[PDB]
C-alpha cells in the first residue's frame, strides 16, 4: 500500500508558491542499489525545509514532501504571510 495525493504539489504551490519564495524540491538522497529509498525535501530559497518525503522514487518522494508540508498548518500560516 503506497497511498498518495497526486495534487499535493499543486495544492502547496497554489497556497505558498510565491516567486519571491523560490519553493523547490531537492533530492537529498538519490536512490541506489545499496539503498532504494529516495528522500526529497521541499525547501524555500533561504534553505528552510517545509516537508520531507520518502519513497521508492523521487517523484513519489517529492509528493509526500508536500503532502507533509500541507499537514503543518503553523508553517502554512506563516509562509502565506
Amino acid at each position: 500500500t503506497d497511498k498518495l495525493d497526486m495534487n499535493a504539489k499543486r495544492q502547496l504551490y497554489s497556497l505558498i508558491g510565491y516567486a519571491s519564495l523560490r519553493l523547490h524540491y531537492v533530492t537529498v538522497k538519490k536512490p541506489t542499489a545499496v539503498d532504494p529509498n529516495s528522500i526529497v525535501e521541499c525547501r524555500v530559497g533561504d534553505g528552510t525545509v517545509l516537508g520531507t518525503g520518502v519513497g521508492r522514487n523521487i517523484k513519489i518522494a517529492g509528493i509526500r514532501a508536500a503532502e507533509n508540508a500541507l499537514r503543518d498548518k503553523k508553517m502554512l500560516d506563516f509562509y502565506a504571510k
